[PDB]
């Protein structure tokens, strides 16, 4: 049996499980998630263990939930809304983002859903930096910050997910997560907020290429050689010299010299206000 | 070889006496040939010196390497003169090693020329389109003379003192073989040339598109860190190199057109020369 936390506990008859969202996370409807409004349904995402899970997988899911409780609420992160911990499988209830991951969102909006202006792209970057600055302020290190791990809501709000290793392992889309990793995290296994800033630099590149794949055709061994040579990704087209300078600053060889998330948030705030929405 | 082991046939139209050629510093070398800087005393008519490039065999060459050098010289005679190609000026074929005398381009290859001029002799957007126009004009002439290049890349384009673009070097090939700079020549090859060994003027158009990419990236390296096997996989997926920064949508559409999967759907060198001529005239010299 699991211990019961009344702040977060939702009765099981208040949760209507729906279609799976991805491979497990399912779409669901929560009845009266808020105690003050018991007659309203909220579309939510529910994370649960599969039938083949072990006692280690359960402790991992519990730890993720406990971590989300400690971190607290922020507009630019996927927030915890509740849990079903008693008399049945553990359900971790989180915010639902209907427009999917940021990579897919940007790809679907490439020129021939709707079209994104230059100001909208800088706004995505600002929102992600904002969420990262909050997570860093809570002493949290992400370790896999990428566009695939950023979710977009119905109201186009950016929300960071999975915040709370074999180099040759590939993702579902067939990409290599090492391509987002700072050299000190890759070669010395040193993970800091500065190593996440390097990953944010790769994320900025993904935004301004509208869901572009980093280093296409490059295997792990060749990437290690590019990083050792001090190779850096090329300036995307439809990217200012100022935004490319930001990416390059995030990719400083010396971690202490990279900008912080606080600086990135301030710079991005000023750039948004100066960026045209007319193209 | 056809008596060439002991003596070469004469061609008085092109023959320069050996005492009228002063061999100088080497410019570069391959597996069995080499290129040296030289001074030629009175090429035309009479006593003035011209700085020239001389191609000759290395001391380890075979009869096959000699027949290859002879064939290159004979091909250059057939092709004729054009401003945007390295032209034949003469030869020393009798009583000694074969010397193939060609035009000297002092500012080196286009890849180095563009890299040395990256911002910190700056080049404007009109200068870049002008390089592209000049290469297309040289290629249009070579194609009109039934010459298929097979290795059209910025490394094989030479730049003279007056900034004129001149094309040089106009189962046997190993895909895994690298250049001096450490690049893979397969990254310039058309898919039909790569997968079906079909070489045409349309396959050279594909290479010109990769050359256009090299110009607008100011000597940028195509597909860095990509091995041969992965490149084959990118081409099979219909992957295309990204639009460089400081490159118009019109010039990127030109590159993409050059990279059409169907060779008949690619522009011809005649069409590229016409398009580039119109673009140059409309391109600013102010940036
Ligand atoms: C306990 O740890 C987690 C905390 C939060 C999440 C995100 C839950 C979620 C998913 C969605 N919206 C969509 C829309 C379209 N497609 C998907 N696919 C599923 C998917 C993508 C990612 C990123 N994570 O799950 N989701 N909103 N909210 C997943 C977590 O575990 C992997
Ligand atoms: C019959 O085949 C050829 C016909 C012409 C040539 C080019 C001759 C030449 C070289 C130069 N100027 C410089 C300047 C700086 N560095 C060099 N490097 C030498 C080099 C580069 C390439 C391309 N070919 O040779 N050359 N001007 N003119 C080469 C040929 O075969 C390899």
């Amino acid at each position: 049996e699991l211990p019961e936390d009344p702040r977060w506990e939702l009765p099981r008859d208040r949760l209507v499980l729906g279609k799976p969202l991805g491979e497990q996370v399912v779409l669901a409807e929560a009845i009266g998630l808020d105690k003050d409004k018991p007659n309203r349904v909220t579309k939510v995402a529910v994370k649960m263990l599969k039938s083949d899970a072990t006692e280690k997988d359960l402790s991992d899911l519990i730890s993720e939930m406990e971590m989300m409780k400690m971190i607290g609420k922020h507009k630019n992160i996927i927030n915890l809304l509740g849990a079903c911990t008693q008399d049945g499988p553990l359900y971790v209830i989180v915010e639902y983002a209907s427009k999917g991951n940021l990579r897919e969102y940007l790809q679907a909006r490439r020129p021939p859903e709707e079209q994104l202006s230059s100001k909208d792209l800088v706004s995505c970057a600002y929102q992600v930096a904002r969420g990262m600055e909050y997570l860093a302020s809570k002493k949290c290190i992400h370790r896999d910050l990428a566009a695939r791990n950023v979710l977009v809501t119905e109201d186009n709000v950016m929300k960071i997910a999975d915040f709370g290793i074999d180099y040759y392992k590939k993702t579902t889309n067939g990409r290599l997560p090492v391509k987002w990793m700072a050299p000190e995290a890759l070669f010395d296994r040193i993970y800091t907020h500065q190593s996440d800033v390097w990953s944010f630099g790769v994320l900025l590149w993904e935004i301004f290429t509208l869901g572009g794949s980093p280093y296409p055709g490059v295997p792990v061994e060749e990437l290690f050689k590019l990083l050792k040579e001090g190779h850096r990704m090329d300036k995307p087209s439809n990217c200012t010299n100022e935004l490319y300078m930001m990416m390059r600053d995030c990719w400083h060889a010396v971690p202490s010299q990279r900008p912080t998330f606080k600086q990135l948030v301030e710079d991005l705030d000023r750039i948004v206000a100066l960026t045209s929405n007319q193209e």
